[PDB]
């Protein structure tokens, strides 16, 4: 049996980089699915640490909050840069993506019909940052920082990923954001994921909103 | 010339744990003090990664991102837990900080007048989670995580203090987080610097609420 285990209502969401990061890294893991019938009985919201899922498994290591898990995999997976100034910019990266998923989940759970103008209107100023720092790292030909993934590319990918989906031809505007997803989406083992059931057919919210 | 830049606008608000944790680690740092109205002439925030405040500098190196601060110098000044699995504890820690600052965050700065007393009859809930990680750890007599103090002990203890301004007594039900307030508080070194003027001085938030 795997040493990790995800568990979660069916959906993408917070557990979709996560997913990815371990797909390519090539590790095991057990998905426990959370009916929103058993979430409204309450019992296992209510031993949840911050009464959220993701809820996360790493032998008998129990870990909420779905970046909490991306750093830890990250640290033990040696996906957090090469040394303690790489690790730092990984982070900022990964912030700064927090920061827009953030945005993106107000919109998609509270406001999607009366905001989703605006907020496809203030988009291009959100990516910037994202293309400024390719640019800067090896003209955007390898990874989000320095020249070895990071946690940071995967929530970065799904990040972008589910955008297109919002705003089709978000990327229109940023040559090297366009050819990071693609380059990344087409790694062998994370290519193979993104196409599986498992992946497909599960929708990005809880709320059937993209 | 201290090893350490703060840029900043003249409140405590994303920076306050930070300037708790090289205080309380005996670090010397430069504050530069950005005042709102040279941040409207948009010189400096168009050279800001996400175009926000803080910014941050250690030597050569440049950060943004409040979290991305504090974790650099707990990864550099040893304040990250004693292992990779406190590492991941630190940071479940830090994350259900942040999501608390975020919701103090919005109610501060866009909804006080109507969203105060729902907030507050909220504030209980919110808090246990942190009552219940001290409880598991040395029956909550030392840190946040493990032996040591970490980052998420600086960024905790402002949450704290910020909320018992905001909800006086907010902490009376949770004799741990109470006696860890205090025990924190009555570090020396940040003893005197939660006494100094240029805490006790600067307003907690940019709007002047509380
Ligand atoms: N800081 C946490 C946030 C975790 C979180 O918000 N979880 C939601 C569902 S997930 C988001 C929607 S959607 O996209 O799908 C939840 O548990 N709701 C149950 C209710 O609170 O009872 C993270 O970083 O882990
Ligand atoms: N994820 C970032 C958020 C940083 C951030 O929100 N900065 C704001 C004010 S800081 C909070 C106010 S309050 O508390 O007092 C800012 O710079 N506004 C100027 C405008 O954006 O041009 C990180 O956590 O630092």
């Amino acid at each position: 049996m795997p040493p990790y285990t995800v568990v979660y209502f069916p959906v993408r969401g917070r557990c979709a980089a996560l997913r990815m990061l371990l797909a390519d890294q090539g590790q095991s893991w057990k998905e426990e699915v959370v009916t929103v019938e058993t979430w409204q009985e309450g019992s296992l919201k209510a031993s949840c640490l911050y009464g959220q899922l993701p809820k996360f498994q790493d032998g008998d290591l129990t870990l909420y909050q779905s970046n909490t898990i991306l750093r830890h995999l990250g640290r033990t997976l040696g996906l957090y840069g090469k040394d303690q100034q790489e690790a730092a910019l990984v982070d900022m990266v990964n912030d700064g993506v927090e920061d827009l998923r953030c945005k993106y989940i107000s919109l998609i759970y509270t406001n999607y019909e009366a905001g989703k103008d605006d907020y496809v209107k203030a988009l291009p100023g959100q990516l910037k940052p994202f293309e400024t720092l390719l640019s800067q790292n090896q003209g955007g030909k390898t990874f989000i920082v320095g020249d070895q993934i990071s946690f940071a590319d995967y929530n970065l990918l799904d990040l972008l990923l589910i955008h297109e989906v919002l705003a089709p031809g978000c990327l229109d505007a940023f040559p090297l954001l366009s050819a990071y997803v693609g380059r990344l989406s087409a790694r062998p083992k994370l290519k193979a994921f993104l196409a599986s059931p498992e992946y497909v057919n599960l929708p990005i919210n809880g709320n059937g909103k993209q």
